[PDB]
């Protein structure tokens, strides 16, 4: 662990136990730099980072403000989030596991109207796939990712790019079950008969049932 | 303009027209500062900044690379990519509000379901509101984050809080119609009405065409 990092993971820690609380000035760059016991240059490179990820707010020539994360910070901070509260987990996965499941039905029908061949092409992925976990959760999350940008909508896309982190974290140990990658593969394989067949009235449908199946498998798991 | 912003905004347009191509390892740090003119410190310190943003990837005892945003940036760099492509900004909010119509159909049907007292106690505050753009602005991004966060979903909420920047930014111009309060001031109160009567299932609709009338007024704007 660098000097950066344990820098930067005990303000953070200390926003969240709230020895820096949210809504108030963080302590003088002198004072923190002793207390963590690292140089000023590297608690200025640490702020400047946690800064960008919404933990404070940076201003030229005042304080340093200690952010409310909630309202500062974006997808980015969803790892952070699971590693401070380990007990409040199991609900953070079952709400980014639904997100995941609700915006695909969005996305997924849009890219099987705007770009069939994309959609098509970022199915087809599955068909090599090793059998294991590690390999499945990154092709889990690359046909999510690729067809949110087959939708022609790039946002979509910087969604997925932000759930990165916490979503596969999720899939390497989803996917360790043989059921999750065969009802996986089953998916992938109806998402292309329906986007052959022009059934985007199905994607809904089907999107939803898969979310809750491998739902179940998952809770099961927990 | 400060070095560190002059530096910044250097190394992202460098990126952008391919002075460093996304894919490849980025010129060493003395090379850099003395191109850019700024010191080593500085440079670190916008490095990190670009890195946790996704423009970059910094190891411990390897070369930084340069990444394709696309793949490694969130939601963090809507406004940035507003500015690098000046001609494409009228796609890139046209996709924007779209994904904020879209998604804000499941958050806020979820909210009224859920928390309904949250969504009502969000939605009231449009009965203060000043008759200007900055304003309306301010508030019609508080209420969909507010409604976000009343699904009982903070994930909506992550996303909300990433699309702030542009959506905002939008938001300053488009209210600076008076069609767009009204417009919007009734979108709020039907909301209200809705969540009253348990009109779960009204929300879509309505949210839609919200989507859509709001859209055509800003079209005729652009």
């Amino acid at each position: 662990q660098s000097p950066a990092g344990f820098a930067e993971e005990y303000i953070i820690e200390s926003i969240w136990n709230n020895r820096f609380p949210p809504g108030t000035i963080l302590p003088a760059e002198r004072e923190l730099s002793e207390l963590i016991g690292v140089t000023r240059t590297t608690l200025r490179e640490v702020l400047q980072r946690l800064a960008r990820d919404g933990w404070l707010t940076i201003q030229h020539g005042k304080p340093t403000k200690v952010n409310n994360f909630w309202e500062t910070s974006g997808l980015n901070i969803l790892e952070t989030l699971a590693r401070l509260d380990h007990e409040s987990v199991p609900q953070l996965i079952d709400n980014l596991l639904s997100v995941r499941t609700n915006i695909s039905t969005i996305f997924i029908r849009t890219a099987f109207r705007q770009h069939p061949d994309k959609a098509q092409e970022v199915l087809a992925t599955a068909n090599e796939v090793a059998d294991h976990a590690d390999a499945f959760a990154e092709l889990d999350y690359n046909i999510f990712r690729g067809l949110a940008f087959a939708s022609g909508n790039p946002i979509y896309g910087l969604i997925l790019n932000g759930m990165k982190g916490l979503y596969t974290r999720i899939g390497r140990h989803y996917f360790a079950n043989p059921e999750a990658r065969s009802l996986a593969l089953g998916f992938y394989h109806k998402l292309s008969a329906l986007c052959s067949e022009g059934a985007h009235d199905q994607v809904y449908e089907t999107v939803r049932r898969y979310g809750h199946e491998s739902g179940e498998i998952w809770h099961r798991m927990q």
